[PDB]
DNA sequence: ATTCGCAGTTCGC
DNA sequence: CGCGAACTGCG
């Protein structure tokens, strides 16, 4: 099973290595006849030899052209003649790649940008994390000395806490009485310990939560000065720090370093991404949290230390157990994509479609498109039509059902064909026509894009089948990632579609897949309302909710059994609908702002304010709480007893604080923004003393009695103190709760003056 | 660093 | 003032 891959450097000439783990063996492979190359498209052929007599220099000698072959590619399904530069070592084509462009006889360079070792992985057809080999994980957290703006890692490491299948230890240079505490001399030995353990144990995965950006820095600082050889790597080297924008990204060779905090946040979606967030979110079990300030005064005084030890011990078990929850998931995620789980727990969705689409090309020989220039991109800032948003039926409404289409843009992309090699390719004998755009779609051959995807769903329906037959747990819960992956990657391939900074970037194909779905669901719609006498109540891009307004719930769901039957005959291919599931009640306050309960009395809500992050949980709580009641009984009148309730409860400030935390996310640095509103105030305070603020950084501020623009009157929330601060009830009564219930309650008539 | 469509709050002028 | 720009996070 492979891990990674990268190369080093013998003599000049480049080495890759493969790191694998086979029989619970780690091994390293090792390949010197690998060639790094991009190609070339020319007007003339003999203008081969002018380009042959290119030069450059990189470190002190010149880097020329070693080698030059001739190949017939397909490009965008049409095919082209590029002519292949071999190279002695990678790094040379950045520093050549440019002349060769440069040069007048030179139309343009294609396959340039691709990093040598992950160059290797596609063009030798391996994939990483195959099988089922045994990975050994470790996790790992650090306790640190931390004061108020006094550079970063300034103070000392205080404890190293590590957990993995044999148990969670803390390592400590304090005499602290627990039995999973090591206590050791000085900082110095208890970071020689930490490493003498990894070596021991030799995991193949390093689990952190946030090592990327504190753990694996704070350790490197730390070791400059105390004079340690930090080498955690299998092969002897200390952990490299490769950037990647803005944030920085941590490899230990040989092994995996697994941070958990880019996985966690692209996979779920929470207010906060703190530890003790993420694990009771996953677990549904809350982990206690100790505070920098309690962990340097329980040091310096030297009381409470078993309190501190016990939050390190608890980081690192944690840690492990998250690892393990979500390592499998990453790893048929690598197998997938064709990439490590280093570079693939790191990628962004449209990141990991392009390598899937460089490896299937190169199987194809099909010549990838570049990424756009910084010109050719500002071209690529117009947008499109986008979903359809039918005008709801606002109100409370019974006996509904849901009908969505399934997977509706990636089967509008193979059912038509939908393909940058397809769009206007003229002499096709059939073409697919685009409501309103236009585009044509050639249908004699599959395009390459819906090719692939129609070879994912195939792959997908497959594998559901090959898990309900096996009874083995561990075929079936690899194979339910796999299945998993796949519906996500599938999905993904609209929005690549679009996104400007695409290779295989077609807005053409963006806009005609949103206007097949804009004319499938509003004549789906028609459809209903005309021929089955059906109300319409609301309409999402992809699906609906309808109902007959006075029906029994039985002549509801067999009408709606009857009309899909009828709709399916006449939908085109892969296009479906289906009956997602019928609700006894539901309210629809406006265009994407809904919730509805379902047979068995289980709420579900959608883009209300009980899903943003940046409410209260006082106000996402009674909004939650009127809806229960009337969703459940359809109690107006307990709808109006429970608001009553909590602006009293707010008036006599009975209500905890730790309910009245607004979230809201920095997204970009704080010199940029030009609207400075409260959460963005209270980031460039902090930003004005030590703390840093990143994009992504989430700000939980609290807003506390005053008058004029709130921003003024906020703070972070770790810095109220009830005995000095003093939290604004009107702000919450009249911003937070009684504007989200009321919107709902604007249905019985109910007006803002009757409620507080 | 997937797309667009949209509700809704804070804040300046 | 009332409005509109700025901003956020949602499906
Ligand atoms: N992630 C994403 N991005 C952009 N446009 C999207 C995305 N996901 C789904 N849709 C489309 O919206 C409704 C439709 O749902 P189908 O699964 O049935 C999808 O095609
Ligand atoms: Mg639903």
């Amino acid at each position: 099973m492979i891990l990674d891959t990268d190369y080093i450097t013998e003599d000049g000439k480049p080495v890759i290595r493969i790191f694998k783990k086979e029989n619970g063996e780690f091994k390293i492979e090792y390949d010197r006849t690998f060639e790094p190359y991009f190609y070339a498209l020319l007007k003339d052929d003999s203008a081969i030899e002018e380009v042959k007599k290119i030069t450059a220099e990189r470190h002190g000698t010149v880097v020329t052209v070693k080698r030059v072959e001739k190949v017939q590619k397909k490009f965008l399904g049409r095919p082209v003649e590029v002519w292949k530069l071999y190279f002695t070592h990678p790094q040379d084509v950045p520093a050549i790649r440019d002349k060769i462009r440069e040069h007048p006889a030179v139309i343009d360079i294609y396959e340039y940008d691709i990093p040598f070792a992950k160059r290797y992985l596609i063009d030798k057809g391996l994939v990483p994390m195959e099988g089922d080999e045994e990975l050994k994980m470790l996790a790992f957290a650090i306790a640190t000395l931390y004061h108020e703006g006094e550079e970063f890692a300034e103070g000392p490491i205080l404890m190293i806490s590590y957990a993995d299948e044999e148990g969670a230890r803390v390592i400590t240079w304090k005499n602290v009485d627990l039995p999973y505490v090591d206590v050791v001399s000085t900082e110095r030995e208890m970071i020689k310990r930490f490493l003498r353990v990894v070596k021991e144990k030799d995991p193949d995965v390093l689990i952190t939560y946030n090592g990327d950006n504190f753990d694996f820095a704070y350790l490197k600082k730390r070791c400059e000065k105390l004079g340690i050889n930090f080498a955690l790597g299998r092969d002897g080297s200390e952990p490299k720090i490769q950037r990647m924008g803005d944030r920085f990204a941590v490899e230990v060779k040989g092994r995996i370093h697994f941070d958990l905090y880019p996985v966690i946040r692209r996979t779920i979606n929470l207010p906060t991404y703190t530890l003790e967030a993420v694990y009771e979110a996953v677990f549904g079990q809350p982990k206690e949290k100790v505070y920098a300030e309690e962990i340097t005064t329980a040091w310096e005084t030297g009381e409470n230390l078993e309190r501190v030890a016990r939050y390190s011990m608890e980081d690192a078990k944690v840690t492990y157990e998250l690892g393990k929850e979500f390592l499998p998931m990453e790893a048929q995620l690598s197998r997938l994509i064709g990439q490590s789980l280093w570079d693939v727990s790191r990628s962004s969705t449209g990141n990991l479609v392009e390598w899937f689409l460089l490896r299937k090309a190169y199987e194809r020989n099909e010549l990838a498109p570049n990424k756009p220039d910084e010109k050719e991109l500002a071209r690529r800032r117009q947008s499109y039509e986008g979903g359809y948003v039918k005008e709801p039926e606002r109100g409370l409404w019974e006996n509904i059902v849901y009908l969505d289409f399934r997977s509706l843009y990636p089967s509008i992309i193979i059912t038509h064909n939908v393909s940058p090699d397809t769009l206007n390719r003229e002499g096709c004998k059939e073409y697919d026509v685009a409501p309103q755009v236009g585009h044509r779609f050639c249908k004699d051959f599959p395009g390459f894009i819906p090719s692939l995807l129609g070879d994912l769903l195939e792959e997908r329906q497959k594998i559901k089948k090959k898990m309900k037959a096996t009874i083995d747990p561990i075929e079936r819960k690899l194979l339910d990632y796999r299945q998993r992956r796949i519906k996500i990657l599938a999905n993904s391939y609209y929005g690549y579609y679009g996104y400007a900074r695409a290779r295989w970037y077609c807005k053409e194909c963006a806009e005609s897949v949103t206007a097949w779905g804009r004319e499938y669901i509003t004549m789906t719609i028609k459809e209903i309302e005309e021929k089955y006498g059906f109300k319409v109540i609301y309409s999402d891009t992809d699906g609906f909710f309808a109902t007959i307004p006075g029906a029994d719930a039985e002549t509801v769901k067999k009408k709606a059994m009857e009309f899909l039957k009828y709709i399916n005959a006449k939908l085109p291919g892969a296009l479906e609908l289906e009956y997602e599931g019928f609700y006894k009640r539901g309210f629809f306050v406006t265009k994407k702002k809904y919730a509805v309960i379902d047979e068995e009395g289980k709420i579900t809500t959608r883009g209300l304010e009980i899903v943003r992050r940046d409410w209260s949980e006082i106000a996402k709580e009674t909004q939650a709480r009127v809806l229960e009641a009337l969703l459940k009984d359809g109690d107006v009148e307990k709808a109006v007893r429970i608001v009553k309730e909590v602006t009293e409860k707010l008036s006599k400030y009975e209500v905890p604080p730790e309910k009245l935390v607004i979230h809201i996310q920095i997204t970009r640095d704080l010199k940029d923004y030009k609207a400075t509103g409260p959460h963005v105030a209270v980031a460039k305070r902090l930003a004005a003393r030590g703390v840093k603020i990143r994009p992504g950084t989430v700000i939980s501020y609290i807003v506390l009695k005053g008058s004029g623009r709130i921003g003024d009157r906020a703070i972070p929330f770790d810095e109220f103190d009830p005995t000095k601060h003093k939290y604004d009830a009107e702000y919450y009564i009249e911003n937070q709760v009684l504007p989200a219930v009321e919107r709902i309650l604007r249905a019985f008539g109910y007006r803002k003056e009757d409620l507080r």
